[PDB]
């Protein structure tokens, strides 16, 4: 039977799916990625489904592939599932039609997520389910973690019996990711509800060569329409079947459901129709308001498709006088959203009462649907009756939003503690929170709920948690506003963020901070806070967790201490049980490396409880008063949009703050200066050999090489030390390494690679640096970058360029950013970047912060993320546009030469025409022309004057990682590359799907441990390089920064210049590869990757074939046995060793054998006399000819597919034989 | 001006599309295959569009690839088109959201065709247009070969001015493939209806390294909902 | 029970042969990405591609399998790019049986490939 | 001949194209069973996914 | 399994309208391309030749190992293996670790071995 | 006494214009849809027209 469990909606549903499934074809997509991974770990742990078998999970190349795999399985008799969201779901639409079309019991669990329109979103809403509204799948929505378990069960059983597939969805993140104490079911119970007669029939109806049948047939108009209506009886029965099962499950659970369910007053006059998690919060308000005499209600929709009107009505009170239908989506241009549209058709089709239906929209993209907003939905029903409104936003442009009053009271049940925790990434706060929930929920019989707000910044990002405990079930599917206990685990927050917003009177508040004395405390906390702490009469507790942690031996790790404060001061448990329960867990978890650790944790709990006393404060706080703004210049935009968002006030921005098409300006990153590195490399002038490897290596542009001639260094700081410039060309200048100690992640990469024995760069805590190195940076910042002094694309000269991509919200020591920065240090001013989704787009474009910037001249990388599946074909689009627009310019210029245009004008014009595709001459000439046609506005000459942003050749880049290039986007990568046109694709190889969870990609190595490769991948790496090298006309090269920066630059220069396609795959490090010694060891690692033979560097350049030379060049030397010492250094490879030695020793040998073979094959290619020649292109010329001209026999068929406008002329359909057979025949009758 | 012509709905519309387009990313799917092929033979015969240039047609690996190519082109400043039907259309749905999402003057001509459920069908119906009902594209239907020419014209001009993409559809085979005596228009006349201030703006709003901007951004819950409603005035 | 269960799974007793049929337009173009994945999956399936060197069924449109200089739709002046080498392309995996055939040339070799591939 | 060798026990996941058009245009279906009632289990998923479809059956 | 090319090429191409139309209508371009195709098949077959004769080559195992056992790439790792992003958040995630903001191991130590107190 | 409203611009669906084409004497009106959405309570065109009629309130 039943089992208590405290988890999220995802695992709540993956519980049921694993039980009811025999096969799962899968693909990772946030927020639904978990489900598939758990389905997989469980299977890997021998877990049995209801038939006593472990699940067959396989990972596809995309979710369309997964959709098709799911289709073939069902067809073939197995019961199947899949987990998906937003775009993933859209890709499964074509199959879904086939799947329900052929009446198969498929079941899709989707964590309803928003669709990428003006912007992308991982958050929750119904834009994707509503997109599959017509595929024929049944839809059943759960509105709470408990409901995800049940509803998933209902969906499986009903599918088996009805033969109509089911899509079970719950809101993304707000349910998928909400921990909550629920009651699950044993597989045996699920097994017991299965219609066996139906299941045994699914088996016989299936494909099998023993008793075959053909499905999928192409039908004409005579029978299509009929065969389409032939499934009606089924859709007629799918509702009762759902009702039957909601009933059976309720029989075992006690939790009862209806197709549509009413909640609220029997004589409510104002009813609301909602679907998804809004219902919980709406219900919660309903209670509050109703206790006060209000006649309000709610119909929570369960079974959205089929839409049984009969049941709709059976849930709507007869007194409903006004009813508003809430939709979590926006169909641009429809006369209303889906739910609203459906309800209406019921009301008209009913032909009686007509309550005045109002339509409203909420929660798009995980926007909050708090109580105040519901109060607002309601107040509207009785007041203004604004139709087609929005709630949650201030719509000042169209004016469709409802006003919201936050003074609205708290509506959580009586006896409910609400908590919030503010922490830094990787301080264990969230972990501790999830722990305190298992602990409380498992040793008390209170309901526990937990929701965690995160950060888009990968390193040092903030994180706020919302926990809730109470004697009553928690229906609050919204963030906590009236906090009982607010805790702040990173002292830096106090100053910057609104930590105490909404805290209840006398609400305890703990702060991790060393300001133990009223003195220091007074010299840090802002006015607003002291005051807040005061008038609200808070119980302020300050605790120096860092020190107590260091003291008790836990090396300054505050988690267990700040965990103590919760248990002790939180108010959820009585002191003795709290501190009891906590210790019991210290042993269960832990009990790892013996007692020492354990005890050292216990002691932390002790002193934590001991040092945890009320900070007593002066009444003065009641009117502590205001501070001064040591604020820098920041833009008109940073000031107005990017700062407000970064300080957690983006909800406050009305719609007028944003651009209709959702664009964003570059360089907003410049003004961020997060300053979160612990240690920042500090310069040592007397050791610097002046080389520029440090900046060239900094994955965030934290190091800035200054070369300034002496009179620029005048008002320079006392301490702005600079050496004399080594170099011929470099003589009148002084060179200095400027550390931006506020845009550093303290990864340690630069110092680690810094060449001299007596290092030039040394790691020092940020506070020993910042005071002195801040002003210096600024100074060094408003000094000219010497772009022309040294060869642009020379390691040293490259670091003397404007880096057009700085301070990305990417991990410290990320392996992607060093590459892409220098790519812009070489082509920045004229490049198009079509970025495939992944860390590239996440670090490269997470609103509001944008790394990429323009140069001194206002030009920089035109950046845009289309989707994940199509980065290349997107960048091929731009390429085509440039052709046409640039061709127009050339026919126009070619025409101007035939005019009475100036001689100079004509001289620029043919020079340009002659150098159109030269990124030097095209600009040299376009500029002469830009000045020459200045002002020109009439005819031809004016036209050309206006096409000035087309004069200089642009560089079209396609950015993406291994998951895109090798998997989902390969097919396209391949096509664009085969197209032979001039685009440049740069693949950052992390050897796994990073951005989403380190899922194994087709690029992942033999034996590497990733998701869905949990026992170490048991297949070789996909050889993309050798794969595209077969074309012969595509420049292909591989690189590794740590090994050769010279060779990287030689590839950038060569790839971009080959008049045609270029593939560039670079070894990129990642938190996911798990570098044992740190990401500072990253460069050293890329470098070992090439030495070991693991990653050889080569180049295949067809222009060499053009000159009769072999285009294949190896650049790395043979393997040097480093292999194992290389693999055993990454956790990805070492975990398998720890946990599967017998299997692991085998695979690292496989990988050591593979790199040995590939490199021996890389050897005689370099030496091959045989090879594929080259021509850029050159011929065609005006002329079209159909393959059908002057053909003797028919070249087309009687099929309607081949019929063309000018087709129909007679010919020999080959029914009478071969020519010679026709003739030997004529020459055999003649007469 | 006007010109009598006796042809089908397909070429009736491919007439207008070639005239109003600078780029076409393409893929063959019955019954709409013709359009793309004519767009291509014509281009191969030096035929000029309203800007006096021949069309840039390229064939993709699938129509999703074509959808994405159509997206990158528009983003990059060129006016673009594509021809598609049933499944081809379904594959263009993800992009279509991005295309209208970013307010680009795309135009999709679809010979409305049935979707493959219990069986496949090359024949005509609105199962595929209705599938793209929510992508944000404007939809304009023509109900006769004469109407395919006009309505295709309307769809192009209106797109240029409104910045809301357009999907112009006509029934597959019953219009796409019906020969009928119609009156067409000269490119010069089509050219004469174009809002130039709007067209010159499409050009400036576009991607270009000379004056860059970032599009496609990932947004959280604080600003997604708003930025989504920001396009209302347009619709 | 048990014995009865097994008695009912009689359409599963003998090993079945899973074939994937399609021409050049599917294998080289639209369906390649998938063809590649399934093939890289290393599981036991058999793909048979009928190469017509163009998209036949719909109008003889040029495919990525169409040869240098062959006249098809969108290759109206004869394709100006080489044939996509799918065979050498998938032969890079190392664990995928790859063969090409031609009936008119050797029917013996065709049968030797059918027997070996399956 | 592919069926003359494996017919009795094969699954066919046919990508769209002439294969499916000639192999499955209702009402006429070429593929037949043998003297024993067994033959190729035939099915066209779509055009874009023949392989991943036949991988489904395999699973 | 096939033998080297035997100059049939052109008499082969010129036999299919697909190739012959281009000739009729674009001789200057067509004579060029049938030479391209005649050169290509000549190269590919010469490459097909020393593959047959290669001592170097990619070995084989049908499969055979695994056996019950699951392990996350994150076990016993020293530094953080996941980020603060909502995309990486998992059910059992949230335990503290080194987010690499403080440098390399040896940089952390040379530092500890430089203040100690 | 029969009529027909041919729809041109299906999206956006301007109700205002819908009505400006429907005679005031229409006593019964059937919306023809060239599609089948299995399980919906009606097809798109029909669904749209309805919302106009209710939203009109007369
Ligand atoms: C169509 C689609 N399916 C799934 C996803 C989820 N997603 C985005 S990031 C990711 C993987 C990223 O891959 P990779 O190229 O390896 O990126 P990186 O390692 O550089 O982060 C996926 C599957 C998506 N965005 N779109
Ligand atoms: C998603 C999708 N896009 C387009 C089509 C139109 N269509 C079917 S047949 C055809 C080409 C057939 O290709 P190929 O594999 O060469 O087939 P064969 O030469 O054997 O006829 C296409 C594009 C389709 N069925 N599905
Ligand atoms: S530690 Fe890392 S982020 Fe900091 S300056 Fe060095 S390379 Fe840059
Ligand atoms: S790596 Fe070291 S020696 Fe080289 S420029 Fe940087 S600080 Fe100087
Ligand atoms: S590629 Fe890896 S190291 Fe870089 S941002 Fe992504 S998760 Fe971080
Ligand atoms: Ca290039
Ligand atoms: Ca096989």
């Amino acid at each position: 039977g039943k089992k208590m469990m405290t988890t999220d909606g995802n695992t709540a549903t993956a519980h049921v799916a694993y039980a009811m499934s025999e096969v799962a074809a899968i693909y990772p997509i946030t927020p639904s990625s978990t489900m598939g991974e758990e389905a997989d770990d469980w299977a890997a742990q021998g877990r049995k489904n209801i038939f006593g078998q472990t699940l067959t999970i396989r990972e596809m190349q995309s979710e369309a592939g997964a959709a098709g795999a799911v289709h073939g399985a069902l067809a073939a008799g197995a019961l199947t599932t899949t987990f998906t969201a937003s775009q993933g779901l859209l890709l499964m639409i074509p199959n879904m039609y086939k799947i329900s079309g052929e009446l198969l019991p498929g079941v899709f669990h989707v964590t309803a997520r928003a669709i990428a329109a003006h912007a992308l979103s991982i958050f929750g809403d119904h834009q994707d389910i509503y997109a599959a509204r017509q595929t024929g799948f049944a839809m059943l929505a759960s509105s709470s973690v408990q409901e995800a378990h049940d509803m998933a069960l209902v969906a499986h059983l009903a599918a088996i019996e009805s033969n109509v597939p089911f899509m079970h969805f719950f809101d993304g993140f707000r349910t998928s990711h909400e921990i909550q104490k629920i009651e699950v079911l044993d597989y045996a119970d699920m097994a017991s509800l299965v219609n066996q007669k139906a299941l045994a029939e699914f088996r016989a109806k299936s494909m099998n060569p023993e008793h075959p049948h053909v499905r999928g047939t192409a039908q004409n108009p005579d029978i299509y329409f009929q065969g389409r209506e032939a499934a009606n009886p089924y859709y007629l029965k799918v509702p009762g079947i759902v009702a039957e099962y909601m009933q059976k499950v309720a029989s075992l659970t006690g939790r009862s459901y209806k197709l549509f369910d009413y909640v609220g007053a029997p004589d409510a006059e104002r009813v609301i129709v909602s679907m998804g998690s809004s219902c919980e919060t709406i219900e919660e308000v309903i209670n509050h308001l109703a206790a006060k005499g209000e006649k309000i209600g709610l119909i929570k929709v369960r079974l959205y498709r089929p839409f049984v009107s009969e049941a709709f009505f059976a849930a709507l009170p007869a007194s409903a006088k006004v009813i508003t239908v809430l939709d979590r989506t926006k169909e641009p241009g429809a006369p209303g959203d889906p739910l609203y549209l459906d309800v209406c058709s019921a009301f008209v089709e009913r032909g009686e009462a007509m309550p005045k239906i109002l339509a409203g929209r909420y929660g798009l993209g995980s926007k909050e649907f708090s109580p105040a907003m519901v109060k607002s939905v309601y107040d509207n029903m009785s007041g203004a009756k604004k139709n087609h409104f929005t709630v949650g936003i201030e719509d000042d442009v169209t004016g469709t939003s409802l006003p919201v009053d936050n003074a609205f009271a708290d509506t959580t049940p009586k006896g409910t503690i609400q908590c919030q925790f503010w922490g830094l990434g990787a301080d264990g706060t969230v972990g501790a929170n999830k722990q305190a929930i298992k602990i409380i929920g498992d040793n008390t019989d209170l309901f526990a709920q937990g929701y965690f707000s995160y950060d888009s910044k990968k390193s040092g990002g903030i994180t706020i948690s919302h926990l809730r405990f109470g004697e009553k079930p928690i229906q609050s599917t919204y963030l906590v506003n009236r906090a009982d206990y607010v805790a702040c685990h990173n002292p830096a927050y106090v100053g910057i963020y609104d930590i105490l917003e909404g805290i209840k009177d006398g609400g305890t508040f703990v702060l991790n901070s060393p300001w133990s004395s009223l003195e220091d405390m007074d010299k840090h906390l802002p006015s607003g806070i002291k005051r807040t702490i005061a008038n609200k009469k808070l119980k302020f507790y300050n605790i120096d967790a860092v020190k107590i942690a260091t003291d008790v031996g836990l090396g300054g790790r505050i988690n267990m201490i700040m965990q103590t404060a919760f248990f002790k001061l939180a108010g959820v448990l009585p002191f003795e049980k709290a501190v009891d329960l906590l210790k019991k867990s210290i042993h269960k978890a832990y009990g790892k490396k013996g007692e020492k650790i354990v005890k050292m944790n216990t002691d932390a709990v002790d002193q934590a409880v001991t040092s945890l006393q009320e900070f007593k404060y002066p009444d003065s706080w009641k009117d502590a008063p205001a501070e001064t703004k040591a604020e820098p210049m920041t833009n008109e935009f940073f000031k107005n949009v990017v700062k407000p968002i970064l300080t957690q006030q983006g909800d406050k921005l009305p719609v007028s703050a944003f651009e209709a098409d959702g664009r964003f300006p570059l360089g907003t990153s410049q003004f961020e200066k997060r300053g979160v590195a612990i240690n920042v490399p500090q310069w040592v002038p007397e050791n610097c050999i002046q080389c520029n490897q440090c900046a060239f290596v900094c994955p965030h542009s934290a190091i800035l090489p200054v070369l300034a001639k002496e009179e620029e260094l005048v008002g320079a700081p006392a301490n702005f030390t600079a050496l004399e410039a080594k170099g011929k060309e470099l003589k009148g200048y002084k060179f200095r390494i400027q550390i931006n100690t506020l845009d550093c992640m303290g990864c340690g990469n630069c110092a680690d690679i810094c060449p001299p024995k007596e290092k030039a760069l040394v790691m020092q805590p940020l506070d020993t640096q910042r005071d002195a190195q801040v002003p210096n940076l600024e100074y060094a910042a408003r000094i000219p970058v010497k772009s022309e002094v040294l060869p642009r694309d020379s390691l040293k000269g490259s670091q003397f360029q404007e880096p057009l991509m700085e301070f990305s919200g990417a991990c410290s020591g990320c392996g992607e950013t060093p590459y892409v920065r220098v790519i812009t240090q070489l082509f920045g001013e004229r490049m198009f970047i079509a970025n495939a989704t992944g860390c590239s787009s996440i670090w490269g474009a997470s609103a509001p912060s944008m790394p990429y910037k323009t140069n001194r001249l206002g030009q920089g990388p035109a950046w845009g993320n289309s989707l994940f599946e199509d980065a290349a074909e997107y960048g091929f689009g731009m390429n085509m546009s440039m052709f046409a627009r640039r061709t127009h310019l050339a026919d126009l210029a070619a025409k101007a030469l035939e005019s009475d245009a100036s001689g100079d004008v004509k001289e620029a014009l043919q020079g340009w025409l002659a150098g159109k595709n030269d990124p030097i001459k095209s600009k040299e000439y376009g500029d002469k022309l830009k000045k020459l046609l200045a002002g020109q506005k009439d005819g031809l000459l004016g036209q050309i004057a206006a096409m000035s942003d087309l004069y200089t050749k642009k560089s079209v880049w396609i950015f993406g990682g291994d998951g895109w290039a090798y998997d989902i986007g390969y097919g396209g990568l391949d096509h664009v590359l085969a197209s032979g046109e001039d685009v440049n694709v740069f693949v950052m190889d992390t050897e796994v799907y990073s951005n989403t969870g380190g899922q194994s990609s087709k690029a992942t190595p033999t034996g590497a441990v990733a998701k869905f490769a949990a026992a170490g991948k048991r297949t070789g790496k996909k050889d993309l390089a050798r794969m595209v090298m077969t074309y012969g006309y595509v420049y292909v090269a591989t690189v590794s920064m740590g090994y050769s920066k010279q060779q990287f630059l030689k590839v950038l220069k060569e790839a971009e210049s080959f008049p045609g396609p270029s593939l560039v795959i670079a070894y990129a490090t990642c938190i996911n590869q798990g570098l044992r010694k740190g990401m500072g060891k990253s460069q050293d690692v890329m470098n070992t990757a090439v030495k070991s033979g693991y990653w050889p560097l080569f180049r295949y350049d067809p222009r060499l074939a053009a000159q009769g030379k072999n285009p294949f060049q190896l650049d790395s030397k043979a393997p040097d046995g480093s292999v194992e010492e290389f693999l055993m250094a990454q956790n990805r490879f070492a975990v398998l060793d720890r946990s599967f030695p017998e299997d692991a020793k085998r695979l690292r040998a496989q990988v050591a054998h593979e790199l040995d073979v590939r490199f021996k094959e890389l050897e005689h290619m370099a030496a091959t006399n045989i090879f594929e020649s080259f021509a850029p292109a050159g011929g065609k010329a005006d002329g079209s000819v159909d393959f059908g001209e002057g053909a003797e026999f028919c070249t087309r068929d009687d099929t309607p597919m081949m019929a063309r406008p000018d087709s129909g002329e007679a010919c020999d359909q080959n029914r009478a034989g071969t020519s010679e057979q026709q003739g030997d025949l004529s020459k055999r009758t003649k007469k």
